[PDB]
């Protein structure tokens, strides 16, 4: 259950890995995987599609029906689905796209959702295309989250420079 293997651990509860968290989810089957999502819960690129197309669009069925009964997220808000064929439940959190203009201080509202459960496989929220500092980020990640997270950085050069700002 849950079996990580060659993260780096940083804190007595964060670890890192240059990883594709898609292939991750496979290796791992992880009880929850975080999605990187938007209010709408539509997976059109990034982390969240590249997610969507490893269900084969089952999550993005899923999601449309979840946003027609219940209505979109807040920004820093999440919700909890199923994690098809690459967790036992995804949970959909969505941080402020700082490139949209949403407040960078709802980065800490987003990683709050994550102390809902115990152990996640999760990406760097808020980073890539949203727009915000990846190493203010992983800062953001490790003063909030306080149960056992473990992340899949996709780039081998942002994950060096992730490692070497934390051990300062
Ligand atoms: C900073 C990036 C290195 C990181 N990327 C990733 N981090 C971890 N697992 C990944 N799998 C893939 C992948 C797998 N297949 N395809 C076609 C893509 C990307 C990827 C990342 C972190 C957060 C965000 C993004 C991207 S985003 O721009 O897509 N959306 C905003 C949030």
């Amino acid at each position: 259950v849950n079996s990580f293997s060659g993260y780096l651990k940083l804190t007595d509860n964060v670890y890192i890995k240059n990883a594709d968290i898609v292939e991750e989810a496979k290796k791992v089957k992880p009880t929850v995987v975080v999605n990187a999502a938007n209010v709408y819960l539509k997976h059109g690129g990034g982390v969240a599609g590249a997610l969507n197309k490893a269900t084969n669009n089952a999550m993005q069925v899923e999601s449309d029906d979840y946003i027609a009964t219940n209505g979109p997220l807040k920004v820093g808000g999440s919700c909890v689905l199923s994690g098809h064929n690459l967790a036992k439940h995804c949970l959909h959190v969505v941080g402020p796209n700082v490139n949209k203009g949403e407040d960078i201080q709802l980065l800490k509202s987003a990683y709050e959702n994550f102390n809902q459960h115990e152990v996640l496989l999760a990406p760097l929220l808020s980073a890539g295309i949203f727009g915000a500092d990846p190493i203010h980020s992983l800062r953001v990640c490790v003063d909030t989250v306080r149960t056992n997270v473990y992340l899949a950085v996709f780039d081998k050069n942002l994950y060096d420079k992730l490692v070497s700002s934390f051990l300062e």
